[PDB]
């Protein structure tokens, strides 16, 4: 579509083996996903507040339903899920979704605006990106408790009145936390010290549009580009390859997660919204979970 800066115009395309695992109706906003050690993929169907489980054959069942909207997902050590979203009043909430489908609200956070990606920091602690405040929150799920882990302009929108999300997805790799700032079109990295506190954020890659992403064990970052309708692989040397495009089912790609099992240890799963925000010329499509074979195992999230 013609508005878009041609940021990936000269990147090589190396198309991964792709397969659509399941599809949702047009206008389904799948925001994120997390894989279970048994093979089950949970996704967030944002607008309806549903956490949906997907079997390998592609069958869907509504695992849980939150009040309001639901975005980020991470597994806890007990096999429950921590979720970010909004309550009925559009206030950020962190929820715990138990394996029996029951929901408890851990925290309501009116000093936050939009909690997006969430990822484990330790056994009981998780970091979540606030896409409009310019901060990462530290969430303890056992107490529970919330605080500001880092507030910094690199996590913020360039324009204080822009509606595009800034700090968005976040993942640990090595002694760093990598964070997408979609609105500035940046990937940054933040040192994590021995006491799990942040150092000085550093720009990692510029002119890249990444929603959420995931790492392999070699430190390749696999990122969903959303309005660019692609999945890119960014190597530790900062070089970028396009590994899936519209035809592979990734129009409006939003997030990425590796499988954990013998059968899919080397595959990523990608959720999409079928292009609802900025449709391609051919129009919107049903929202997908797409499996891409990448030939390298996933970094453990914990």
């Amino acid at each position: 579509s013609a508005g878009l800066p041609p940021i990936y115009a000269d990147k090589p395309i190396e198309l991964a083996p792709a397969k659509i695992i399941t599809s949702f109706p047009v206008n389904t906003f799948l925001e994120n996903l997390a894989s279970a050690p048994d093979g089950t993929i949970f996704v967030t169907n944002h607008e309806v507040g549903e956490i949906v489980s997907i079997t390998p054959d592609g069958n869907q069942q509504i695992h849980a339903t939150v009040e309001g909207k639901v975005s980020g997902l991470a597994f806890t050590s007990n096999g429950d899920l921590v979720a970010t979203g909004w309550n009925a009043d559009s206030i950020p909430v962190v929820s715990l979704v138990k394996s029996d489908g029951t929901v408890e609200t851990l925290l309501t956070l009116p000093d936050a605006i939009f909690l997006n990606g969430i990822t484990p920091l330790s056994d009981t602690q998780y970091l979540t990106a606030d896409s409009y405040r310019g901060a990462i929150w530290l969430i303890d799920v056992v107490q529970p408790s919330g605080s500001i882990w880092l507030e910094h302009p690199m996590l913020a929108r360039s324009n204080s009145e822009s509606v595009f999300p800034a700090a968005n997805g976040l993942k640990r790799f090595g002694n760093f936390l990598y964070v997408s700032n979609t609105e500035k079109m940046l990937l940054l990295r933040i040192p994590v010290d021995s006491t799990d506190k942040p150092g000085e954020p550093e720009i990692f890659v510029e002119q890249t549009n990444i929603d959420d992403f995931a790492f392999d064990v070699e430190g390749n970052l696999y990122g969903a580009t959303h309005i660019y309708n692609s999945v890119v692989r960014i190597a530790p040397d900062r070089s970028t390859t396009i590994i899936a495009q519209a035809e592979q089912g990734v129009i409006g790609s939003t997030a990425v997660a590796f499988g954990q099992t013998e059968g899919d240890c080397t595959a990523i799963y990608v959720v999409t919204n079928g292009g609802m925000f900025l449709p391609p010329p051919t129009g919107v499509v049903p929202a997908n979970v797409v499996r891409l074979e990448v030939g390298k195992p996933g970094y453990p999230l914990g």
